[PDB]
């Protein structure tokens, strides 16, 4: 078997450790990307952080995100995706509304990088 059963109520992550990058981005893409899809990835943005600090999102749904992040970071985009697709496996519903930005976002910052597509 298995039995998964897992479980975690502490203090960790911030939402300017989850923004930072994902808005450390954004400023790369606004000076590459069409300014409409950049501009659709912002204003995802912006909810994300709304919904993140209003509360609209779960504690794993964040330690879950920064997973993505700290890999854009390294430039894990494969990773990225990875943690993203987890994400989009349960939390499907609550990254949406804003998640499809940072789907782009990946891919974009990804290209920048300099491959595109995996």
């Amino acid at each position: 078997g298995s039995s998964g059963s897992s479980g975690v109520i502490e203090s960790e992550t911030l939402i300017e450790d989850v923004l930072r990058p994902l808005e450390q981005a954004l400023e790369d893409c606004h000076g590459h990307t069409k300014k409409q899809v950049c501009d659709d990835i912002s204003r995802r943005l912006a909810l994300l952080r709304e919904q993140w600090a209003g509360g609209k999102l779960s504690i794993p749904v964040k330690k879950r995100m920064a997973l993505l992040v700290q890999e854009l970071l390294h430039h894990q985009w494969d990773a990225a995706d990875d943690i993203h697709r987890s994400l989009m496996v349960d939390h499907v519903t609550e990254v949406s509304q804003w998640m499809v930005g940072v789907k782009r976002l990946i891919a974009e910052k990804k290209s920048l990088s300099g491959p595109s597509s995996g």
